[PDB]
């Protein structure tokens, strides 16, 4: 049985995260949570040119407690810097897989050399809950090399895959994460098509950053749109209108009740409340 296209979405306008991001919020948990879960919110930036520039643009130092963040860059360079001590520059084909979980205090900046030199700067920021027993687990950082994340090539010349989180076709991917999910990059060339075996009841969306996507056979998704599909059934098949970049998420629901406010993500108000006086007395 195929995972039914349950809708298309567009992105919505964009707006700015500090001044280095100009995100498009291409899915939040305040919307469909229940059919996301895992997956809590996903902002595109860009794709933008910035200019060469002596600031230093990005996003100032901000709390966050409940769940992972996840940056995957396609052009531009970030540099990360948390309170766990973990630091580093994330460049394109890198990813970085951050865990908040009990509390952790990060900024996000573009590189130096990206600041003096400009360019186009394009990337994914995920936010992928964590199972209530985990919530409170201690903060920690992935860095990810374009190096570490396996591309395998799609039968047919169809184009290849990139496994960042989750298997395919036997290939693992070198995100650890808490729960079952693929997060899974795939280039698929213009006139090539793709069939896929996802997990029955397995949520799962289409994230498409280029091209042009038809779905099922009958479902058509463009640039910098959201196709989220049926959990039910396990079979899903992709054909390329022209060249196109999406992202496949897909993950085992976490069925515990989502509580978010701003830059926490816990699964009652009283933890809410809780995060809020933490962060208020200096505690993070
Ligand atoms: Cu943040």
């Amino acid at each position: 049985a195929m995972k039914k296209v349950q809708g298309i979405y567009r992105a919505p306008r964009q707006h700015w995260v500090g001044d280095g991001f100009p995100v498009r919020s291409m899915f939040s948990y305040q919307s469909h949570g229940k059919q996301l879960s895992p997956f809590l919110l996903l902002d595109y930036a860009g794709p933008m040119d910035f200019t060469p520039t002596t600031q230093r643009r990005g996003v100032g130092q901000h709390p966050h407690r409940g769940f992972e963040t996840v940056t995957i860059v396609y052009h531009g360079e970030v540099e990360h810097r948390d309170s766990t001590g973990n630091g580093g520059i994330i460049g394109p084909g890198d990813v970085q897989w951050m865990t908040a979980g009990a509390g952790i205090l990060h900024e996000e900046f573009h590189s130096d050399a990206f600041a003096q030199k400009g360019g186009p700067f394009e990337m994914v920021q995920l936010w992928v809950n964590l199972p209530a027993k985990d919530k409170m687990t201690a903060p920690g950082y992935q860095a990810i090399r374009r190096e570490a994340i396996p591309q395998v090539n799609l039968p047919d010349d169809a184009g290849n895959l990139r496994v960042i989180a989750g298997e395919y076709a036997g290939n693992i991917g070198p995100a650890k994460t808490f729960s079952p999910l693929n997060v899974w990059d795939i280039r698929l060339t213009q006139g090539k098509s793709c069939e896929f075996s996802l997990p029955a009841g397995w949520n799962t969306a289409l994230i498409v950053l280029h091209g042009t996507l038809l779905v099922n056979g009958d479902a058509i998704a463009r640039e910098a749109e959201m196709v989220l599909l049926d959990p039910t059934g396990t079979h899903l098949s992709i054909e390329a209108n022209n060249d196109t970049v999406l992202l496949l998420l897909s993950g085992e629901p976490i069925d515990e009740p989502i509580v978010g406010y701003g830059p926490f993500v816990m699964n009652t108000q009283a933890q809410i409340a809780e995060a809020i006086a933490d962060f208020n007395g200096g505690r993070f």
